[PDB]
């Protein structure tokens, strides 16, 4: 599924992401936008290390989900990576929360650092009623 901007903002709010571990809803929006274009079925293979990024937040298989084909990987979210490709983003959100529970927090995603950190991200939630 490819979410509409405000549709996703309300969906994320309902899932308890607004201010999760100090991260505003606008930041999560900026993250999903740059990571996948709000596309839950987006996948990205990293030929360089044999891992794959899955779903709306493009979560990596080396540490977060299990896909059976990533060398010496773990599964912190304790989910099949398939779970990160559903139209229903409840599991992906649960996993994203797990990711930010680590020290880096939202900084875990380099794209967030490049296109969200230190910027005016209000635009992502404007008019959404969140």
């Amino acid at each position: 599924k490819v979410f509409e901007r405000c549709e996703l903002a309300r969906t994320l709010k309902r899932l308890g992401m607004d201010g999760y571990r100090g991260i505003s809803l606008a930041n999560w929006m900026c993250l999903a936008k740059w990571e996948s274009g709000y596309n839950t079925r987006a996948t990205n293979y990293n030929a360089g290390d044999r891992s794959t990024d899955y779903g709306i937040f493009q979560i990596n298989s080396r540490y977060w989900c299990n896909d059976g084909k990533t060398p010496g990987a773990v599964n912190a979210c304790h989910l099949s990576c398939s779970a990160l490709l559903q139209d229903n983003i409840a599991d992906a959100v649960a996993c994203a929360k797990r990711v930010v529970r680590d020290p880096q927090g939202i900084r875990a995603w380099v794209a967030w650092r490049n296109r969200c950190q230190g910027r005016d991200v209000r635009q992502y939630v404007q008019g959404c009623g969140v």
